[PDB]
């Protein structure tokens, strides 16, 4: 069941902001590790004396890494008179997240049909202001309200129908063609230390619905009207045999903050090889692969969606599977993005669900908690 | 003329330590870069729960990468009962220095025999003192002084004759053997505001001496007494044409640090050839190269040296050339490693004094300033 109760008109997710230290060290890293292009800048070289911007795009996916410069280059400014291109950006806020939680991520974007509505619709319905609505260059409206942590939730609207105002598309040759499969975000997670009380707080404010669902966690979903904005968010369950990854994340990260990013392939297993070709060459490491036994079990589970090769594949690449009442679920997930146990990335691949795909076909892979237990034991 | 006065018996560079906000993001994209191997390690895996360190290695070169955890994993610790493996590691001196400076360089250790003699003639010899000795595992010690700025000398000796106690080798599965043929550190170099003092201070406790010798800069260079740790350090020259480089430097960077490592490689030309293949890739990108005037003049300056195809290979990969009265210097210079316009790299390799290579052999590359200006204006 879908009431479709949004209180304002969602599209889709715009970008993801990750908020660093040094963002060009980052950037490059993430580029090369999931085959990102180098898309736009705002920087010291586009007269921006605030932060330094720079945006990775692989097909509509958008992860932006910005960091701060010394604060005396723009001693002199004011508000009114900012170099700054994102002008929710603080340089205090900025160092503040960063020295709390290391690198991770600062704003989640979804587009919207006005920013400024959404905005007011959201604090009129509970949401904590972080940044008031500001129109860039008469063409694109930006708003943030708190979503949980120190993580926004970030409103883009546009009047047309770049990236940002100020922000230059880099040079040609700065700009290599990396591609490895990776299409858009199909979801972002957050870890609270209670999740009812996170979950009435955002579901009140976006009128998102929850969407149709002892390994540590307790999780719901909400989603936009289409179910195309997807936010999952767990909580720790305590008093476990092995400890909860979510109470760790909350241990290392001081607290609430988006856990993981799910990023949609084309071809997961282009992307599983040409990620995992790269993982010791500047990349992005993943999980250890689940047990020959997990390999076994698939043929009962799915043999009817993936043949014997294509199953032989998953298991070379240590690629997961699950499986709903509605679609199948092709998954996997990196070690932490970062010096921290805490944010991780999932690629993943949704077969069924034809209408277009609809949102969440195959669901979050919940099922696999039980199944690598059950592997794991089995292969034992 | 080298009178051989230091003060106590310097050996050779040991490592070069980066303060990071996330070690992990700028060691994986400067091992890729540079083509350095993950070769230690010591953080949460290794039980420390202070600081995150990551060491590159190419041939003698060591490239450490720290950053700091959140404070609360080790709250309960006192210096007696610490896990940091470098135990002048200081939560709060990291953040600050990173918060100020950007990502750099906190320290530049040389391998000495003796770290508790060193530190205390070099404190008795005007040395400002940063961490006092401490031997860890009875094994190694490591003592700290202030050079210029935010940044140390750091002493290390060895009682034996890995990399300090408490550091892990990395898996081999983790350990990516790269090699783009860079072998050792040749020298690293300090900007400060006023050179005269800088100088007056660092040979005043070491004893090092001066190495024998309008472009934004005066500079000098102080040699430990085989010439093998050499120290340049610049100052600005105010009031020309084009800024100093030096001035934007102090002001990017919130004053005195280090500027440049120069990295010496056993074949410039392979180690060019493949920096720049990774350049838009997340390697480093290559300051702009001389017009071709540059490269026909090089034949009456060093065409005894440099055959039409070596120097032909030059021109295609944006190498620099000069020669003293001793020896011949390749040399190319590397864009800022980060964010702001602050340290770069040099990649060099040097031709003659033969004896072993004699240290410094070729200079430094002053001859360049003014074959640039007049390579410049001739192209135009
Ligand atoms: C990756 C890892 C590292 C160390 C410990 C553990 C438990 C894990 N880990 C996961 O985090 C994980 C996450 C999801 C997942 O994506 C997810 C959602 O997107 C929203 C609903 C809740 C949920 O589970 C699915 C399966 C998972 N599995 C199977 C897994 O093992
Ligand atoms: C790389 C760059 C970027 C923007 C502006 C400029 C001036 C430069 N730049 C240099 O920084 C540079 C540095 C050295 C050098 O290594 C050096 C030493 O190691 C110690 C003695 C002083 C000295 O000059 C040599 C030649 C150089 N040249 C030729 C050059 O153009
Ligand atoms: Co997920
Ligand atoms: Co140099």
């Amino acid at each position: 069941k879908n009431p479709k109760s949004d209180k304002f008109k969602v599209k889709r997710f715009h970008h993801i902001e990750f908020w660093c230290g040094d963002a060009t060290n980052v950037a490059r890293r993430f580029s090369w590790g999931l085959g990102m292009r180098f898309s736009a800048k705002s920087d010291l070289s586009t007269g921006n004396m605030v932060h330094a911007s720079y945006l990775l795009t692989s097909g509509d996916l958008r992860f932006l890494f910005t960091a701060p410069y010394s604060p005396s280059l723009s001693a002199g400014e004011i508000k009114p008179t900012t170099t700054a291109s994102i002008p929710s950006f603080d340089h205090g806020s900025c160092r503040s997240f960063f020295s709390s939680h290391g690198l991770g991520v600062r704003a989640v974007a979804i587009e919207v049909e006005d920013a400024e509505s959404a905005f007011s619709i959201s604090v009129a319905n509970g949401a904590i202001p972080s940044s008031p609505p500001i129109v860039l260059n008469e063409a694109v409206t930006i708003a943030e309200v708190k979503l949980y942590g120190d993580v926004v939730l970030r409103y883009v609207s546009y009047k047309a129908e770049e990236f940002l105002p100020g922000f230059e598309r880099v040079e040609d040759a700065s700009s290599f063609p990396l591609d490895y499969g990776i299409r858009r975000l199909d979801h972002a997670v957050g870890n609270v230390p209670e999740l009812g009380p996170a979950l009435t707080y955002v579901a009140g404010f976006t009128g998102f619905h929850q969407f149709a669902e002892e390994s540590g966690l307790n999780s719901a979903v909400l989603a936009s009207n289409d179910e195309m904005v997807l936010l999952p968010i767990n909580e720790p369950v305590h008093g476990t045999k092995r400890k909860s990854q979510i109470q760790t994340y909350l241990e290392h990260n001081e607290g609430a903050g988006l856990q993981h990013l799910a990023l949609m392939s084309e071809d997961i297993f282009r992307t599983l090889r040409e990620m995992r070709k790269r993982s010791s060459i500047g990349g992005f490491d993943f999980m250890p692969s689940p047990p020959p036994t997990y390999y076994q079990n698939l043929k009962k589970r799915v043999g009817d969606v993936l043949s014997d090769d294509q199953i032989k594949e998953c298991e070379e690449l240590g690629i997961l599977v699950d499986r709903d009442d509605q679609g199948t679920l092709l998954q996997i997930f990196t070690k932490p993005l970062g010096d921290r146990p805490t944010i991780f990335i999932e690629i993943i691949q949704r077969v069924g669900c034809m209408m277009y795909q609809s949102g969440g076909c195959g669901g979050y892979g919940k099922g696999n908690f039980s199944e690598l237990f059950k592997s794991i034991e089995e292969y034992e």
